[PDB]
DNA sequence: AAAATAAAAGGAAGTG
DNA sequence: TCACTTCCTTTTATTT
C-alpha cells in the first residue's frame, strides 16, 4: 500500500493540489499547506486508505510527527511547513 | 494588552 | 511489528 509521504510527494510532482499544497524550496525538499484549504487534502488521504472516519489535518499532521524518528520527513519551524529527506527525493 | 483562533506537540490505545 | 489512526490533552504560535 501507499504511505502518506509518497501521497504528499507525488501531489507536490503533480500539481494536483496546487491549492492546498505547494513547493517551498523543491530543491531543499521543503513543502507547505495552505491554512484555508489544507482540510480538503486531508479528506482525500483519508479516502484513498479506507480509513473508518474521516481524515482531518489534525490526525494527518498526527501521522507526519512520527516520521520525526524515523527520517522521512522533519517538521520545519515555519507554519504549516515540512521538509522532505534526501532519501526520499534523490541523493 | 489582551483575546480568540490556529498551530504544534505528544502519550496512549485502537486498527488491519 | 508496521503504518498509521483515533482520541485526548497540553503547550506554543499566530491572527484577530
Amino acid at each position: 500500500k501507499i504511505r502518506l509521504y509518497q501521497f504528499l510527494l507525488d501531489l507536490l510532482r503533480s500539481g494536483d493540489m496546487k491549492d492546498s499544497i505547494w513547493w517551498v524550496d523543491k530543491d531543499k525538499g521543503t513543502f507547505q499547506f495552505s491554512s484555508k484549504h489544507k482540510e480538503a487534502l486531508a479528506h482525500r488521504w483519508g479516502i484513498q486508505k479506507g480509513n473508518r472516519k474521516k481524515m482531518t489535518y489534525q490526525k494527518m499532521a498526527r501521522a507526519l510527527r512520527n516520521y520525526g524518528k524515523t527520517g522521512e520527513v522533519k517538521k520545519v519551524k515555519k507554519k504549516l511547513t515540512y521538509q522532505f529527506s534526501g532519501e526520499v527525493l534523490g541523493r
